[PDB]
């Protein structure tokens, strides 16, 4: 059924689907980032349950794209949110951070230059969150579809399907053909940058180890049932 | 003149300046141990990073860029670029990566290696991703040119924002390039957006499988040895 989608129902759908902007707990800063992060996880499950074509798939299979996309989904809406705010991470409304702020915590100020970075290629392409919801959806189901067969096929075609939604919506603006394909590129492009992120962030969590620090597998698979 | 070339010189340039097929090094003792097969990898791979510096100097637009940023974009790229040539060679070779011709191996003898057999298993997978896809040699070569552009660009004033700006025209004419091969096929318009996507897409795994990778081998070349190379 998510196969018969319009480019407008598609869009329609993911934009009602969105995670809502959750506040940060205090009225220490791994805290409160860890503990934010873990409460957009709980957001994240039941965003992904709408993407269409997602609960086509058997549960096995949504957690294990679930558990290779976290971080960069929890990443590209730190960075959508961070568009408007040159320098700075919008973690939280009540939590806008600097480059410098990274500093208080070793390892960190490697990945928020690496956020801010996209956060203004964001702004420099005009991103619009029509498109930015579609990025984040191609991330869920392509950052694990690579690891049966009627499975992987579904994957490509709901993928094929937010292709299509691209192209649209830019076709919709105004654009060129030429400059539809460009754009779609650039933003794909964009991607491959978002998961050198999302690596290098896992990468400082298991040197951060507080002990069961990162989603496991079973976890995963309880909070979508 | 980087920037006026029309799809099919864009096309031309990028085939002939392939690196060569390399040999490993000739009979050592197999089987192999832990410490051997790392050892004839690593020489493998040393030899081919040269060829590779030939090759990113005749990628249109490389060379217009400082010498700084040239040696960073290698820094970045430079094992995805040696992983996409491995995925290519050992597209028909299904269950075994074509290291070199005298060296083909299957997903058994990566165990030999502790920690390996996870990254074969990645390189596999792509490699029959390709396979399934029908990935073209014309493709292929565009693809790799796009790696090399582009996962260092998002690290990289006005001479910055000028070095950004035309890098990103170069990857704008190579978009370009693939699509007017997928029209020249006969695909169609939305054929060619679908198979534009998947290809990139495919570059995130890519990226994946370089960074894994780039983690196994510390568990287990510098600025210096790049810029030295480069002149
Ligand atoms: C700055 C980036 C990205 C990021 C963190 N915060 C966020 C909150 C909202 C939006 C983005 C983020 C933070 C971060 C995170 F993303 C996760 C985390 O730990 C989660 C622990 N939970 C146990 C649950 C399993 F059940 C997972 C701790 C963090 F500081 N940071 C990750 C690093 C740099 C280390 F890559
Ligand atoms: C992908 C890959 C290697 C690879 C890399 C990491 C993990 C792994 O399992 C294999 C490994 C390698 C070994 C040492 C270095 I220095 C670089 C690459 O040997 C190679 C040789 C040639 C080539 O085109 C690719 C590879």
């Amino acid at each position: 059924l998510a196969l018969s989608l319009t480019a407008d129902q598609m869009v329609s759908a993911l934009l009602d689907a969105e995670p809502p902007i959750l506040y940060s707990e205090y009225d220490s800063m791994m805290g409160l980032l860890t503990n934010l992060a873990d409460r957009e996880l709980v957001h994240m499950i039941n965003w992904a349950k709408r993407v269409p074509g997602f609960v086509d798939l058997t549960s096995h299979d949504q957690v294990h794209l679930l558990e290779c996309a976290w971080l960069e989904i929890l990443m590209i809406g730190l960075v959508w949110r961070s568009m408007e705010h040159p320098g700075k991470l919008l973690f939280a409304p009540n939590l806008l951070l600097d480059r410098n702020q990274g500093k208080c915590v070793e390892g960190m100020v490697e990945i928020f230059d690496m956020l801010l970075a996209t956060s203004s290629r964001f702004r420099m392409m005009n991103l619009q969150g029509e498109e930015f919801v579609c990025l984040k959806s191609i991330i869920l189901l392509n950052s694990g579809v690579y690891t049966s067969l009627e499975e992987k096929d579904h994957i490509h075609r709901v993928l094929d399907k937010i292709t299509d939604t691209l192209i649209h919506l830019m076709a919709k603006a105004g654009l060129t053909l030429q400059q539809q394909h460009q754009r779609l590129a650039q933003l794909l492009l964009i991607l491959s940058h978002i998961r050198h992120m999302s690596n290098k962030g896992m990468e400082h969590l298991y040197s951060m180890k507080c002990k069961n620090v990162v989603p496991s597998y079973d976890l995963l698979l309880e909070m979508l049932d």
